[PDB]
This record gives structure tokens, sequence and C-alpha cells, in this order.
């Protein structure tokens, strides 16, 4: 185990987010300093990763695609399934947008750049439409629910747990989900240089991050009062949250998820989102157990004393 662990972790990011209430890292791991960087976002997450401030980060499919597109050499060392259930598009409940053809014409929210950009593409997509057949109206979710609740926007494509919040306000109803969309899942990145140094470590710390994901079943009672403390959200809110999820697990990044997150680094560019097409697979982590290397020798002679 390294000397430290600076872990760059998102409120949403339940495996992180479980595991430091928990104490796991520190429990399991005594010997190294493990330390906790809550960030606003993914981008300003990989930041920090990029210039060394931290050493491991949770962030979604998209963002590392921005930093690797400007040659950031930050490796994918875990996956997460995709959860389809937790990204939608809503519209109101009576709304006559009965499908996503529906929306061709009008306006829908969400942020640029984001997840919710990347759903409607696709989204839009299977029903024969582009960004040029509806009005894409760019907001963050702060700006982008009030033009939705002031009838400024037809619809909302938003991520959990606004989604939730918005769902039991009422009045809304889920248009498209990520379900038929094959998405990615969520990442675990760090700086090559870390991860080749301390493979056998960030197995475990991947693996205890799963563990705590868990709890959020065995435990799901405690785990709900936790996530409503750490989010500042409505109990209800956050049981509504972790049933759109999946049973998580971390796993290396098979070739099937890369060709996926490849796919989407390929949309973002041709839609001129990044600047450059990435090469996905150059920059998945292989797991390995690198023993450190030691010069060690003994010179006998006379019998050994222990200690003169």
């Amino acid at each position: 185990s390294p000397e430290a662990l600076r872990i760059g972790y998102q409120k949403g990011s339940i495996g992180m987010v479980l595991a430091k209430s928990h104490q796991l890292l520190e429990k399991r791991y005594p010997e190294s300093k493990i330390s906790w960087v809550e960030f606003p976002a993914g981008p300003q997450m990989l930041e920090a990763l990029n210039v060394g401030s931290i050493d491991l980060g949770s962030t979604g499919d998209i963002p590392p695609i921005f930093a690797q597109a400007a040659g950031a050499d930050l490796v994918y060392v875990g996956v997460e399934p995709p959860k389809p259930k937790a990204e939608v598009i809503l519209v109101a409940e009576n709304s006559p947008i009965k499908t996503v053809a529906d929306l061709k014409g009008h306006k829908v929210a969400f942020q640029k750049g984001s997840s919710s950009h990347n759903l409607l593409l696709r989204a839009l997509r299977q029903a024969g439409l582009k960004f040029t057949d509806i009005q894409p109206t760019y907001l963050t979710p702060a700006d982008a629910r009030a033009a939705f609740q002031q009838g400024n926007v037809d619809a909302w494509a938003i991520w959990d747990p606004y989604y939730s919040a918005a769902l039991l306000q009422g009045g809304v109803r889920v248009l498209k989900d990520g379900t038929d969309l094959n998405q990615t899942g969520s990442f675990y990145l760090a700086a090559r240089p870390y991860a080749e140094k301390n493979g056998a470590f960030i197995q475990g710390v991947l693996a205890t991050f799963s563990e705590a994901d868990a709890l959020t079943r065995s435990q799901r009672e405690q785990s709900i009062a936790l996530l409503a403390k750490t989010m500042g959200l409505p109990a209800p809110v956050i049981a509504s949250y972790l049933d759109h999820r999946p049973p998580t697990t971390i796993k290396p990044v098979n070739a099937e998820v890369a060709a996926l997150q490849q796919q989407t680094a390929d949309l973002f560019y041709e839609n001129r989102l990044v600047p450059k097409k990435v090469d996905i697979r150059q920059r998945i982590w292989q797991p390995t157990q690198l023993e450190g290397k030691q010069l060690e020798f003994r010179v006998p002679g006379n019998e050994n004393l222990y200690f003169q």
C-alpha cells in the first residue's frame, strides 16, 4: 500500500460515500493516509487528477472523454454498470408528447456536454431526429428545473437525484429512459503511474467501494439516512434514487465496455463537443499486482547474534 491515497468523490459516488462514512479504507489500510476531497462535478475532479492533487476519482462516462481528448493520460481503472432507469427525459404527465418522436419542433432543456446531452442525441437518433429537429435549450439543472416548472420548455433531460425529486413533486412522467440506449457505465480513474505502482492496492480499494455500495441494499434504512444527510435531500427522494440503481459491481474495464465508450467518444468528436478523436482502449488499465522491487543483501560470517 502507498503512503497516501487522496480520493476525489461526488455526492452521487455511492460506493465512495458509503466507504467514507463507514471508515472502511481507514480501517483496512491503517498504514496509508486516506483523504477525501468532494468535487461539485466530474470535470473539476479530473482537473485535480491531472495536476496530481488527487490519486483516484469517480465520474460518469462523459467527463473522461473531455479530459482524454485534451491529452490527459488518465486511465480507466474500473467500471460500474450503467443506470438506465436513473437517466431520463421528463414531460408533464398529461403532455400530448407520448414518444421521443413527438419532441420534433419542441424545446428541450438539458446541460450542454452532460450525460443528458448524450442521452438526448441517442434518443433523438432512434426516432430519426437530430438537434436541428428540436430547439436545444442549454441550461444547468437549477435553471432547467425552473424553466420546466414555468412551462418554458416542454421536456427536461436530466439525471438522478433531480429526476427523483421532480417525480415525487408530481405532475411529471418519464417519456424515455436509458434502457434501450445501451449505456456504458460509470468509471474510476487514476493517473497511469499510480495505478501501475499500486496495482494490488487499487484493486482492493475498488473492491472496498463495491462492498460499501452493497450496504445500500443490506443496510437500506441506515444508508438512506446517511445519503439524505450528505446529499441534503428528503428520505423519500433518496429511497426513489436507490430504487433506480442496479446492483453495483466494480470490474476491470472489458472489451465490450471499451467499445461502448469508444462509440460515445466518436459521437462527441463528430458533434465537435471535443476537439480530437480519442483512442479509448489506450487509456484502459489492465489490472496488475506488481510487487515493488527491493535491493537486499546479506553478509554471512560469524554466528548471527541477532543484535549487538
